[PDB]
């Protein structure tokens, strides 16, 4: 018998990448974050005094895991949740512990303009397909909030299914 193989290279420049474990880093993400653009398959979830329509704190970066808090209200009455998202046996795909069974992950990482997030979560016999889109600034331009409305296509999530919360922000259910 008797068998051999090659090394490869690395790149310097700017790159993205995702939480399969290529070229990822969490110490950028790490730190004030903010709720650019909410874009999943079901406008009834992410619409007005929706569920999943919270803002994101500053995720903490630990040894494996990363602690994340989010801003959600209760009757009435504006409040906050503590969450942690771990890691799994899964491929880049960690497990946080929501009302119900989901997995958070990140197809698209980044930091260094905006960052991308991919979570599911299937309960009540049903399931959908969360992004949840991050930026530096509290504000993405017309030229960065358009990269994201690309793949939410991708993943059947239709560009009218994409609700702007920069333009959407309150803590009341006030209307007429």
């Amino acid at each position: 018998m008797g068998s051999s193989h090659h090394h490869h290279h690395h790149i310097e420049g700017r790159e993205e990448a995702s939480s399969t474990g290529r070229n990822f880093n969490v110490e950028k993400i790490n730190g004030e974050w903010h709720t650019i653009i909410l874009a999943s398959d079901k406008r009834e979830k992410i619409e007005d005094n929706g569920n999943f329509r919270l803002f994101l704190e500053q995720i903490h970066v630990l040894e494996n895991s990363l602690v994340l808090k989010f801003h959600t209200v209760r009757d009435e009455e504006c409040s906050e949740l503590s969450m942690v998202a771990d890691k799994t046996e899964k491929a880049g795909e960690y497990s946080v512990t929501y009302d119900g069974f989901n997995t958070f992950t990140i197809p698209k990482t980044d930091y260094d303009n905006f960052l991308m997030a991919h979570l599911i979560n299937e309960k009540d016999g049903e399931t959908f397909q969360l992004m949840g889109l991050y930026g530096r600034e509290p504000d993405l331009s017309s030229d960065i909030k358009e990269r994201f409305a690309q793949l939410c296509e991708e993943h059947g999530i239709l560009r009218e299914n994409i609700i702007d919360l920069s333009n959407a922000n309150r803590c009341l259910q006030a209307r007429e």
